[PDB]
């Protein structure tokens, strides 16, 4: 609608803000953004205030009308037909009050949401209007992320605050009025219930502090676990090969033990919070009527149940809404105060020939020296002025000065003509690349085509699939530098400006293209224009008409889930005895809750049957028992639900973690790291923190809903007949709304993000959009994004409002049926039972809506539980230990036989190794050779059985398929291509089983010469490492890998060649260490750098997944037809000469031996 469009709706508030700023200047005081908001929207907040006044009046009138209805029974007389009509009258008014609430909520729900959205949309538009105008100083104080959080976080307070604001007055006032009326019903006793009721607000706030502290404390463990988990998932392939999987299992379980320990305490503490809301009503009424009866008053159905109903009105608003209003309105003023600051940062103050007069400028007046100094120059159309000099000499600052970004400290600049600007860092924004080029000038294909050829983009329009109608991201990330660079030139040309300011734009493209762009675009096409070019191409400099040389700024020259998921989530937590006990505690909580109120109804009726008097020791004693049992089972329920469901989130995490460890490497390939870790972070996070509270709050409310209906059916059993249609209506209605609502809910969630991405993109482009005088066109584009989301949000509002109004309608009908159903059956039932029925029915509205709401949220979050469940079901690698276990001394010799070995990463995948059949003799040194990308390392995956091979692999005649995976994996030793240091201690990275002597560790660390860094580390070997060990170089990590291999003494060594990540001066040193140490080992090495293997005893060549050659390297090189000879020959003549020399020497010596 025209009144809610972003442009119009914000523009008025910008008007009010300017007027407040003008007033504040005249008043010589600071401007207040709150006063600007209030003056703009007070006409809306006043009508919202009236609705709260009316709503709270009817919510207080309802109890007093209920008193009149019950009064019909306390003096019942079947002859008084007049009294029957009068009782029907109040039942009529009670009915109206319930529908008036249903209508007021129906109107109030709409206007409050609109009142909030209007303020949000208006503020966003002002925030953007300001962002386009910030002086370059202010970009130094703020950051794009800090500004974007104004839209993402801080403005999103306001459309919450508009809900609660009027409770800051309606809450206090309603407490007074409800206290005043309770003084009518009860007298002084009302102060007892109110004393408790106010004491709840300090207690609930205090609990909030303990929870916040515990919540803050636990976060450290969570982050510790997730980081450990992330390095686990990332490292899993290497973790598996070292068989360190036991270590991380111990580590994570320790971290998870501690974290759930904190989560249990925090969750119990929060269970006391929800328990309070449950029992609060029952204690308030206990203390009130206990004091009332000690003061000598008799209990009678009218006064008791009118009072009970009045506490229901004030209790919820004083304990729930008003504390929420003080919190959220406080967050409003924090946010408003923050936005007031942003709106008040320094603003740029902009006012054919170009002329410059002798000028000095500071990017910061806090600088001791200028950034441009004494500069004066002039240029006019038909010239090219170059700007030349060192990096940081001021070259780009000159262009900013002609553009007007840098204001003068002295001297002045003046120009006439349209400016064009091209930044050395290109910028491109969400749109078609044609749009990025047209920039919103009128399209002319006939000349645009000339630009597209003139800017040589036509070639790249062949690579763009949709050509120039391919969309480009808001940060250009899908384009390459040379493309987005060429895109900026294409934009600049089409704007067909008069003054071209070019910040070294062509260096992004090759010289031939650059000079093609220079010659056609810069020299010929701009020639009718002013041209100012920073460039380092001296061929262009000499083609320039004149040159300015800069130094130090001075002139040098002017030259849904199924039930099974639910069953699992509870059953996983505890034995079914506790869960059955959980059900009973739940029911016992609710039944004792209702029975407390039934006891007042029973106590009333017994009193009515009556000097003689009732024995308080019986009635008031049992009453105290029913309150106590309500309190006990309310607390126990709360704690016990959190126990079972948090206990379950422990068990499901551990089943999932063991699954992931046991999951084959295929799993970590097919699912990227972040998607796995998302389970352990978001989904486990929901299961621990959010989901158990939501279950507890649902079950708490739901049983009261069933409680309200059950009491009404218990007292007036024919109400069962009116209910069964109403339940079918409810059930059908719920399903239909949940089917259609979920789609519009997502739509609102997606249309929001374009608002923030536009602000982000425009801030990055801030000079170019403002250089092109495009500020207001970008405001139009933001309004387009802004009031696109407004359409989606309105459809969500009306969809939700359509459900809510008729959810209240069936709730209103319920009160009608009880109200008149009581009177139609009046002869059969007695005052206390009507009060019990009606005082409960009056509470159904609100709790019923929240019940349905929380129902949806439970079903929603159960999606995350379902996602962990599947990760408990992942297929597993074969057992870590088979029934057979190898001899304790095996492997004796490390004779490895490949026989028909056939391997694939997946059974459904290609066979990357086939018929692979080779003997590796004990202590034999064998190199593995294969073309890059041949899958050469697939041999490693087969030997460590990361996927089960077909055929037979034997080690000392033990069939590696027929032994436990940890037995096989531990006893070989592997040096990986990329090193990994885990953020344990240095000792952990070397010896996580903690079984090696420290003397061995120091020997290893000496043998790799890394000990110096470990002596530099303060804790010695107990030193903590950095994140990923980043304190060590990538080379030093590879030194550790040697250390690990040195420590893990085994007959069999494998190397994956990438030791050139050590600097050559130490790469070669560890390469020698490998030679010197592992002479005791059978050694395999797979390499690209054939020089590294070349001294092997044999080389295996696998260019295509077959063992094409397996022979002495010299004999291979003597075979001039060998692939290895051809490969070294493909390295080159001197390479082969060097390689053949090495092979000849070692072959001769071994033959001369």
């Amino acid at each position: 609608l025209p009144e809610d469009r972003s442009q119009h709706l914000g523009e008025e508030l910008q008007g009010y803000w300017d007027q407040e700023v003008l007033r504040a200047e005249k008043d010589a005081r600071e401007p207040s953004l709150t006063k600007a908001i209030i003056k703009c929207y007070w006409k809306s907040y006043v009508v919202l205030g009236i609705f709260t006044l009316i709503e709270e009046s009817t919510r207080v009138v309802q109890p007093i009308i209920l008193g009149k209805i019950i009064g019909y029974f306390e003096n019942y007389d079947p002859s008084d037909s007049a009294a029957l009509y009068e009782a029907h009258g109040y039942a009529g008014v009670l009915s109206a009050c319930t529908l008036v609430l249903a209508i007021l909520h129906h109107l109030y729900f709409y206007h409050v949401q609109c009142a909030g959205m209007r303020l949000r949309v208006a503020m966003c538009h002002m925030i953007y209007r300001k962002a386009l105008r910030l002086s370059n100083s202010a970009m130094g104080k703020t950051t794009t992320g800090q500004i974007v959080n104004l839209l993402s976080n801080d403005v999103n307070k306001f459309d919450q605050v508009t809900i609660f604001l009027h409770f800051l007055w309606a809450g206090p006032l309603q407490a007074i009025v409800v206290t005043a009326l309770l003084w009518m019903e009860i007298g002084i006793s009302c102060l007892a219930g109110m004393a408790v009721l106010i004491i709840l607000l300090p207690l609930q706030s205090c609990i909030g502090k303990l929870f916040s502290s515990l919540r803050s404390k636990t976060a450290a463990f969570t982050d510790t676990r997730i980081r450990t988990m992330n390095e686990v998932i990332t490292g899993i392939r290497i973790i598996k090969m070292y068989a360190w999987e036991k270590s991380f299992a111990d580590l994570i379980t320790n971290l998870r033990r501690k974290e759930i320990s904190k989560i249990l305490r925090s969750s119990y503490l929060r269970g006391m919070n929800l328990a309070s809301f449950f029992v609060a009503s029952k204690i308030i009424v206990f203390v009130t009527f206990t004091t009332y009866v000690f003061l000598g008053n008799v209990i009678t159905a009218s006064r008791v149940f009118v009072a009970v109903s009045l506490y229901g009105a004030v209790r919820l608003t004083v304990t729930l809404f008003f504390p929420s209003a003080v919190e959220k309105v406080s967050e409003a003023f924090v946010s408003i105060r923050r936005i007031k600051n942003f709106l008040l940062l320094d603003e740029i103050t902009q006012l054919m020939i170009v002329n410059v007069q002798d000028f000095t400028a500071f990017w910061d007046k806090a600088s001791d020296t200028p950034t441009l100094q004494s500069l004066s120059f002039t240029v006019r159309p038909g010239e090219l002025l170059a700007v030349v000099g060192p990096v940081g000499a001021g070259k780009s600052s000159l262009l900013s000065a002609v553009l007007g970004e840098l204001p003068p400290n002295q001297g002045q600049v003046s120009v006439h003509g349209r400016i064009a600007y091209v930044s050395q860092q290109p910028w491109v924004f969400s749109g078609t690349v044609r749009s990025n080029i047209l920039f919103g000038k009128k399209y002319e294909k006939e000349r645009y085509e000339k630009v597209i050829k003139a800017c040589a983009l036509k070639k790249d329009l062949q690579l763009l699939e949709d050509g120039d109608l391919t969309m480009i991201g808001d940060r250009g990330t899908t384009l390459s530098g040379g493309q987005k660079a060429r895109v900026n030139l294409a934009r600049a040309v089409y704007q067909d400006a008069d003054i071209y300011l070019l910040d070294d734009p062509l260096s992004a493209v090759d010289a031939e293209v650059s000079r093609h762009l220079f010659e056609l675009c810069i020299c010929q096409a701009l020639h009718e224009k002013i041209r100012i070019l920073v460039t380092h191409q001296l061929q262009y400099l000499k083609a320039a008409s004149q040159i300015l040389i800069l130094k130090d700024g001075q002139m040098v020259q002017k030259g849904k889930v199924g039930f099974k998921a639910y069953k699992n989530y509870f059953t996983a937590g505890a034995h079914w005895f506790i869960i059955i006990f959980l059900i009973l505690v739940n029911l016992a909580a609710q039944v004792s809750y209702i029975l407390q109120d039934w006891w007042l109804s029973y106590w009333a009726n017994q009193q009515s049957a009556l000097t003689e008097k009732l024995d308080l020791n019986w009635y008031l004693g049992i009453y105290s028992g029913l309150t106590a049992s309500t309190v006990l089972f309310g607390i126990v329920r709360s704690l016990l639900v959190f126990f079972v469901l948090v206990s379950s989130s422990q068990t499901l995490h551990n089943q999932m973690f063991e699954s992931i460890l046991r999951a084959p490497v295929l799993f970590f390939d097919r699912n990227p790291i972040g998607r796995i870790l998302n389970r352990f972070s978001k989904d486990i996070g929901h299961m621990d923190d959010l989901l158990p509270l939501t279950y507890l709050d649902f079950i708490q409310t739901f049983l009261q809903v069933i409680g309200v209906v059950g009491v009404a059916v218990a007292v007036i059993p024919w109400i069962a007949i009116p209910l069964v249609p109403l339940g079918i209506v409810f059930f059908v209605l719920r399903r239909y709304f949940l089917e259609t609502s979920r789609d519009v809910k997502r739509l609102e969630s997606t249309t929001r993000s374009p608002v923030f991405s536009h602000l982000s993109s425009s801030l990055q482009g801030l000079w170019t959009i403002r250089a092109y005088k495009a500020e207001q066109r970008f405001q139009e584009l933001f309004d387009s994004h802004q009031d696109l989301h407004s359409e989606a949000w309105f459809l969500f509002l009306t969809t939700s409002r359509w459900f809510a109004v008729r959810l209240d309608a069936i709730c209103a009908v319920f009160v009608i049926v009880v109200a008149f159903g009581s009177l139609i059956l009046a002869k059969t039932l007695d005052a206390g039972q009507v009060g019990l029925a009606l005082s409960y029915a009056l509470t159904l509205m609100g709790m019923f809506q929240w019940c349905v709401r929380q129902s949806a949220e439970v079903e929603n979050m159960m999606i995350s539980v379902e996602r962990v469940i599947e990760y408990t079901d992942l297929e597993k690698e074969a057992p870590w230990e088979y029934q057979k276990r190898p001899l304790p001394s095996w492997p004796h010799e490390g004779v490895i036989i490949f026989d028909n070995v056939n391997f694939s990463y997946s059974l459904d995948g290609p066979l990357v190794l086939k018929h692979l059949t080779a003997l590796i003799k004990s202590k034999e040194k064998v190199g593995i050779v294969g073309r890059t990308g041949a899958g050469k390392s697939s041999l490693i995956a087969a030997l460590f059985r990361l996927s089960e091979p077909e055929g037979k692999i034997w080690i000392d005649k033990i069939l590696t398929t027929e032994i436990g995976l940890h037995d096989l994996r531990k006893k070989m030793s592997i040096i990986p291509q990329e090193p990994v240091l885990f953020t344990g201690t240095m000792r952990k990275n070397l010896d996580p089983f903690n079984e090696h002597s420290d003397e061995e560790l120091w020997n290893a660390l000496e043998e790799v010469q890394l000990k110096e860094a470990i002596e530099d580390l303060p804790g010695k070997m107990d030193t903590e490492l950095a994140e990923s060990g980043s304190n060590f170089s990538v080379g030093q990590r590879q030194l550790v890998c040697l250390a690990r291999a040195i420590l893990r003494k085994n007959r069999i060594l494998i190397i994956d060649e990438a030791t050139a990540n050590v600097d050559p001066r130490t790469d070669e040193l560890i390469q020698k260490k490998i030679r010197e140490k592992f002479a005791h080992c059978t050694v395999l090495t797979i390499a690209h750098r054939l020089n590294t293997i070349i001294d092997s005893d044999k080389i295996m060549v696998l260019d295509s997944g077959r063992l094409k050659e397996y022979d002495e390297p010299y004999v291979l090189l003597q075979n001039r037809d060998s692939l290895f000879y051809k490969m070294v020959q493909q390295l080159g003549k001197a390479e082969a000469a060097a390689l053949t020399e090495t092979a000849k020497q070692v072959y001769f010596k071994r033959n001369y031996p």
